[PDB]
């Protein structure tokens, strides 16, 4: 009588068949926000694998707003029809589709990981950056654009327009990215903030914008259907953002009608050792769950199914995501299934195989 | 000097780029004959997991020919364009698009292996079966038209203007499927086959059938492509066709300019005990490769990375084909160089999962 790994969860009215979600990963092969074939394939290949929610990579609500020039867009009503193509092969094979907002702030405008990751510059068709201020995320970054008054409407309205695509596009699950040095965390981050306005200073200050942004994203996303935050939970030095900060964001979030906070951490500049190890993240999930009485979704080098469970178990999050496993093996729920002894129908043209 | 599992394989033009292909697999999700976006994925995902060859399941050259009704076809010139949609996407994973050209002959017409799979009538969406005599398979399945001059140069021609759209498509490989009880095989067994025409009775009879289907195929094919047919190599009956049979036939074949024997057993009829069991299909290879001095691919519950390295480097056969360890597991190839020893990189976008 306690839920496990494959026990379904309901939002609303949007029932996830398992705990397994396949975490935001991008891809780095998209045209000018356009998807191709790789995405049907990619993301389908979890949906059949058995996944209960299948959340889309990092999806700039606008051109400066991507990490790459390589980054799925939705910032225009054009992206709609492939993106519903998706949602539709992700839905017929049992999974649910989600899609994961985002703007890479004063980290945008990078080449692809598998290339070095190196900035690109405005001559070899990169773009001026935005961010809270003018300071660069390392030597050799780009000095952002601080945001102003109009700016800083111009992403709440951008983050707006992106989440009514995402409902025609017809996702049932969104999140909003602020994570990972990206805008909305370099905001709350202490590290990456001198503001002294209303947007900077205080935590009250600091949380402006995510909390502009939720509220302009929720507004736009029907209350029966869940929404999510992905959080940079800590920045792992004393001087930065801590779990207890971030169970205050979530706290608030809760407020402003935020279904999920997703758990993660790291990002805000480079140079920060981070104790990287099996679940590593997962204590952050479990406290932010406790304390802030939201779900979490938890995530970070889970491999094992007996782990996974024990996660849902020991309630410590409501969902569990796989990044890097699920590019390894997209079939893994099924042998986690299997593993732990539950019932995990394969596709049926895969029967025969099983 | 001499190969192993992850050695290249060259026929005219076309080089592998190690000895692992996918065995061709019914998925009965095609409509009128066209794929959906299931096909894209379940190719794609296993040349992303690294295979060098992707035969694409039994593809009907006549809607008469179809296994079940959502068998995919290549009947129509309509058929080019969403076929050579799915090789463009597995030529840029690094594999090579094969495909299977077939004819259930007096199997033909019947439901999802997952329904039953049980015969449909003429009145419920069905068609009348054809084949070498009016007998039919087994109790409750309908009665074949015998084929005349007539049908069965409507039956080479066919497997003619198939081979001409799989050119089209951009297929580098083809195979005829003269096994598993279909129309070529029919011909070719004594078993429930009692033709006494210059198409029945003796070998050199039972053979026309699959040899001028050959001669076809082999006049539309670009001799720098390679060509290969499977066999059923056993009846694993005494009275039906053995390897010493398959040994003359290959030799036949091979001086018809087909490049490879795909060597698989069964199917004629039902109530035939198969002793099934790892490699169990394996010695044909070895024997047709020995004997018949033309390549071969091995196919039959082959799952251990180092006994498909073993088949190769002991010449057993050139070519393994998996078939239900890559619906379990389209990342196979991966993890198999890993255990032997190989480099193989995943597609770029993974690299961070390996
Ligand atoms: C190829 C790749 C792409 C990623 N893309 C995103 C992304 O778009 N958005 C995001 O929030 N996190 C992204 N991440 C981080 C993961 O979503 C995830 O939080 C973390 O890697 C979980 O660890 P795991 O990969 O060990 O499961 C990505 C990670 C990888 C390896
Ligand atoms: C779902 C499924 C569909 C198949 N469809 C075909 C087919 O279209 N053509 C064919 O020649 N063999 C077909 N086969 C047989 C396999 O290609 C293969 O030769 C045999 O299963 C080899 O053993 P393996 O699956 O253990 O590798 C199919 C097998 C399965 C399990």
């Amino acid at each position: 009588m306690q839920p496990h790994l494959f026990t379904p969860l309901t939002i609303g009215s949007v029932t996830l068949r398992n705990r397994i979600g396949m975490s935001p990963m991008c891809q780095y092969s998209a045209v000018d926000g356009f998807p191709t074939d790789w995405h049907l394939m990619h993301l389908g290949a979890r949906a059949a694998g058995g996944v209960g929610l299948i959340i889309l990579e990092a999806t700039a609500v606008s051109p400066e707003g991507r990490i790459s020039p390589f980054d799925l867009g939705i910032w225009s009503d054009d992206h709609i029809a492939a993106l519903s193509r998706i949602v539709k092969l992700i839905e017929s094979l049992g999974a649910v589709a989600g899609i994961q907002l985002a703007h890479a702030g004063r980290k945008a405008s990078v080449g692809r990981p598998w290339e070095g990751g190196k900035p690109i510059a405005p001559a070899n068709g990169g773009w001026p950056v935005v961010g809270p201020t003018a300071e660069p995320f390392a030597p050799g970054y780009p000095t952002p654009i601080p945001l102003d008054a109009a700016g800083i409407a111009r992403v709440v309205a951008d983050f707006a327009t992106a989440t009514k695509r995402a409902r025609a596009a017809g996702f049932r699950w969104i999140e909003i990215h602020a994570a990972h040095g990206y805008l909305l965390h370099n905001f709350l981050s202490p590290l990456g903030n001198d503001r002294n306005d209303e947007y900077g200073g205080d935590l009250r200050g600091r949380v402006r914008l995510l909390s502009e942004v939720t509220a302009a994203v929720r507004a736009e996303w029907p209350s029966d259907l869940p929404l999510a935050v992905r959080l940079s939970c800590s920045d792992w030095t004393p001087e930065g953002l801590t779990i207890a900060d971030t169970v205050e964001v979530a706290r608030m979030l809760r407020e402003q009608g935020v279904d999920l906070i997703d758990c993660s951490s790291g990002g805000i500049a480079p140079g920060i050792t981070i104790p990287v190890g099996e679940g590593y993240q997962v204590p952050f999930a479990a406290q932010v769950r406790r304390e802030a009485n939201i779900a979490t979704a938890a995530v970070g080098l889970i491999t094992r199914p007996e782990h996974a469970d024990a996660i849902v178990r020991n309630g410590d999050a409501d969902l569990v995501l796989l990044g890097r496993e699920l590019l390894r093996d997209p079939h893994w729920p099924l042998r986690a299934a299997r593993a732990l002894g539950h019932d995990l129908a394969p596709p049926p043209q895969y029967l025969r195989a099983w």
